[PDB]
C-alpha cells in the first residue's frame, strides 16, 4: 500500500543509476532525483541536499535546493548535531509554533544519508516543510528513504569486493530489512524453497529463479542435507504483499508444470519468516541456521 509506493520510488532510482555513464559520480548525478523523492516524501517546500566528506563534514555548496534555499551556516548546531550523531535531528515543535524560525535564523530538520555500514554519504537540511508534517511519522519514513537512497548510491566498491554481486546484494538488502524492522517496524518477508526431489531441482530452481522481479534478491545455497535452497527477500513488503508474491508464484509454477500439480509435488518444501520488531534477535538464526540447515558462512 505505503509499502508500493516506496519500492517504486526507489526502483525508478535504481533505474536511473543504473543508466548512468559511467564516468559520473551517482551523488552529483542524480543528486536533484534525490531531494525530489526527499520532497515528496516529506512534503518538503524549501530544503537542500549536500554532500558530506569522509571526515562527516558538509561541502557547503549544494548539489541540489528545493525552494528558495538560502546558503548554508557557519557551524550550525543542528547540521553539526546530526552529522556528529549519524541521525535525523529536528528542532522543538514551540520553535514553529512561537515563529521564531526566520529570527534565529535557523533550519526544521537535518536527515543524514547514512548506508548499512554506517558511512555518511550526504546530508538533507531542511529549512521548510508545512507544521502538519512536522512529526514521527514524516521524520520516519525520510530516514527510511534516505538510507535506501544511501545504499543505491553505494553502488562503488563491489568493483572492489570480491563476493558475487548478487549475493553482495542479498546482504545489504537484508541488513537494510533488519534496520527498517528494528527501527521503524517496517516489514520485510524471507521465503526459503528447499528442492527435496532431484528429478524436478534444476527445473524448479530455473523457473524460480526466472521469477525475481522489482527489488526481490535471491541466493543460491546448498543446506546440510544435500539439498538445493533458493532463500528470498522480500524488502519492504507487507503480509499482504508477501503472500501475493506466492499466489503469483503459484501461477508461474501451473503454467510450466502440471495445473494439475502442486509446488510441493515437485519436492519444494516452503519456509517462511516474517521480520518484525517484536520478534526475537535470535530467531531469525533458528530460521536460517536449524530451519533451513544452512550456515553463517553462507548467509551474515
Amino acid at each position: 500500500g505505503n509499502d508500493q509506493s516506496l519500492r517504486s520510488s526507489l526502483l525508478g532510482l535504481r533505474q536511473l543509476l543504473r543508466e548512468l555513464p559511467g564516468d559520473e559520480a551517482p551523488l552529483d548525478a542524480l543528486a536533484e532525483t534525490v531531494l525530489a523523492l526527499l520532497a515528496q516524501y516529506g512534503s518538503l517546500r524549501i530544503a537542500g541536499l549536500y554532500r558530506v566528506r569522509y571526515d562527516r563534514t558538509p561541502e557547503p555548496q549544494p548539489l541540489a535546493t528545493l525552494g528558495e534555499m538560502p546558503a548554508l551556516d557557519a557551524d550550525d548546531l543542528l547540521v553539526r548535531t546530526c552529522l556528529e550523531r549519524g541521525e535525523l535531528v529536528s528542532v522543538r515543535q514551540e520553535l514553529l509554533e512561537r515563529g521564531e524560525q526566520r529570527a534565529h535564523s535557523a533550519l526544521q530538520v537535518c536527515v543524514p544519508l547514512v548506508d548499512t555500514d554506517g558511512r555518511i554519504l550526504a546530508l538533507l537540511a531542511v529549512e521548510q516543510m508545512p507544521f502538519f508534517v512536522f512529526n514521527e511519522r514524516t521524520f520516519s519514513l525520510l530516514a527510511i528513504l534516505a538510507g535506501h537512497i544511501a545504499d543505491l548510491l553505494q553502488s562503488d566498491r563491489r568493483a572492489l569486493q570480491l563476493a558475487d554481486i548478487d549475493a553482495q546484494r542479498f546482504s545489504q538488502y537484508l541488513k537494510r530489512s533488519l534496520l527498517d524492522a528494528r527501527d521503524h517496524g517496517l516489514p520485510a518477508c524471507l521465503y526459503a524453497f528447499e528442492l527435496t526431489d532431484a528429478r524436478y531441482g534444476e527445473e524448479v530452481q530455473r523457473l524460480l529463479e526466472g521469477s525475481q522481479r522489482g527489488l526481490d534478491v535471491q541466493l543460491r545455497l546448498r543446506n546440510d542435507e544435500g539439498r538445493r535452497v533458493l532463500l528470498v527477500l522480500l524488502p519492504l513488503t507487507s503480509a499482504e504483499g508477501s503472500q501475493g508474491y506466492l499466489q503469483r508464484l503459484r501461477i508461474l509454477f501451473a503454467e510450466r508444470f502440471g495445473q494439475a500439480r502442486e509446488l510441493e509435488s515437485l519436492g519444494v518444501r516452503i519456509r517462511q519468516y516474517e521480520l518484525d520488531a517484536g520478534n526475537d534477535r535470535q530467531a531469525l538464526g533458528h530460521f536460517l541456521f536449524n530451519e533451513c540447515g544452512l550456515n553463517d558462512q553462507q548467509v551474515a
